[PDB]
């Protein structure tokens, strides 16, 4: 499925090159600008645990998921990955635990040492 394709073909967008955050672009975006630290960012997304069935979607709540990039608000893999994306882009990210919720997890919702998969659409980003 989509996660395995990312394992197989995905680009390693980590600084350390440890395959901790793997990306495939699924719909190319517009322009060349990508968001900077501090930008207010608007996305839709569907996420799940790699092996298993906790699933989650922004669409479930009606509305975009909004956060400030690089400002502590999401897991490290999102600060890394969303920063590489363009307005209108859809991407797949596969994420090792070190860039998500770690050996601790976030129980009861997220287990210890969980790999995550997301599909992200970047709707917009605006300056602080
Ligand atoms: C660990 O707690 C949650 C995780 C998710 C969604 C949650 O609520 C909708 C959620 O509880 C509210 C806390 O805020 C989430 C922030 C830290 O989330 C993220 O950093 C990432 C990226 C941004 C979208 C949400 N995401 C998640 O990890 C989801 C998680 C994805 C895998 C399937 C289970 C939910």
């Amino acid at each position: 499925g989509a996660p395995a394709t990312v394992t197989e073909q995905g680009e390693d967008i980590t600084s350390k090159k440890d395959r901790g955050v793997l990306k495939i672009v699924k719909r190319v975006g517009n322009g060349e600008e990508t968001p900077m630290i501090g930008d207010k960012v608007y996305v839709h997304y569907k996420g799940k645990l790699s092996n298993g069935k906790k699933f989650d979607s922004s669409h479930d709540r009606n509305e975009p998921f909004v956060f400030s990039l690089g400002k502590g608000q999401v897991i490290k893999a999102w600060d890394i990955g969303v920063a590489t994306m363009k307005k209108g882009e859809i991407a797949h990210l596969l994420i090792k635990p070190e860039y998500a919720y770690g050996s601790a997890g976030s129980l009861p919702k997220i287990p210890s040492n969980a790999t995550l998969f997301f599909e992200i659409e970047l709707l917009d980003f605006k300056g602080e």
